[PDB]
């Protein structure tokens, strides 16, 4: 696994994410519960914890964008990259933003938002990408048929772990 | 009515729109709808045709944005600028951006989609601000329309009528 420089993470176990605008690929509630589901990854394996805001700045600021949207990083249409998210810090840090030249998904017909948002996520909360071809923070996107046996990886859970520890109410093996 | 410098229109009668993203404020149905209904003002009384595009660049891209994002005009958190279209033309020529630092509404509890998207279509299509008070295109028109009556005055229809002619065979 892989952090990034400075090890840059939150000071805070509670965090607060707000889904800014929404895709015309799914419809709304489909993208909350994959938001939801994708937060929720992180929160099995250690003390965070997540709650949502309708207004204001929340930790997390997810939208939608496509090409030039207002930070420095323009996406680039359909294919290639697919989205991106800033480490732990103020303001645009710990944000994510997702490709809409991408067809997002439910499954893997198109590009799996869970999947994507889960590991968006990662960067939110301090994990740069991981070398290990088996981990959710490896850099390059698979479709995979498995998303109700999804499973963190081991190097995940130990460089988030690394990071701010296991879940206060979970034995340790 | 105005026109903007240099005339700037469509040289063509079919012209295609794409809702590139929704807003938190309503279903998108209802945003779908009021964009329809917007473009609808305007085709009722001139040659202009409409059409939905999903992917690729349409003519009229519409979207919703927030304080910078990615032109050189950013939006100022709620009120004041609700929303901001370009002329004519093309790439961001045509587009429209609504500042979801307003609260859309369908009625007039928040700020009204249909009303805004019809005013910053009719920049789409090549119309600046009127001053006409009466008029869909006055720039005080948020504040002094009444959505139960609400029709396009004739300024607004001699202005998009010198631009594009009368719908044909009236
Ligand atoms: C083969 O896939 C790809 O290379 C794709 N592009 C990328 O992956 C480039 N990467 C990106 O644009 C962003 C940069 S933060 N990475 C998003 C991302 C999201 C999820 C996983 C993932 C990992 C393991 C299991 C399941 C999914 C991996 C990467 C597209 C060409 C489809
Ligand atoms: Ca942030
Ligand atoms: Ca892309
Ligand atoms: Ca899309
Ligand atoms: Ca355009
Ligand atoms: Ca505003
Ligand atoms: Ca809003
Ligand atoms: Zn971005
Ligand atoms: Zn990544
Ligand atoms: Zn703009
Ligand atoms: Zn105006």
């Amino acid at each position: 696994f892989r952090t990034f420089p400075g090890i840059p993470k939150w000071r805070k176990t509670h965090l607060t994410y707000r889904i800014v605008n929404y895709t015309p690929d799914l419809p709304k509630d489909a993208v909350d519960s994959a938001v939801e589901k994708a937060l929720k990854v992180w929160e099995e394996v250690t003390p965070l914890t997540f709650s949502r805001l309708y207004e204001g700045e929340a930790d997390i600021m997810i939208s939608f964008a496509v090409r030039e949207h207002g930070d420095f990083y323009p996406f680039d249409g359909p294919g290639n990259v697919l989205a991106h998210a800033y480490a732990p810090g103020p303001g645009i840090n710990g944000d994510a933003h997702f490709d809409d030249d991408e067809q997002w998904t439910k499954d893997t017909t198109g590009t799996n938002l869970f999947l994507v948002a889960a590991h968006e996520i990662g960067h939110s909360l301090g994990l740069f990408h991981s070398a290990n071809t088996e981990a959710l923070m490896y850099p390059l996107y698979h479709s995979l048929t498995d998303l109700t046996r999804f499973r963190l990886s081991q190097d995940d859970i130990n460089g988030i772990q690394s990071l701010y520890g296991p879940p206060p109410d979970s034995p340790e093996t």
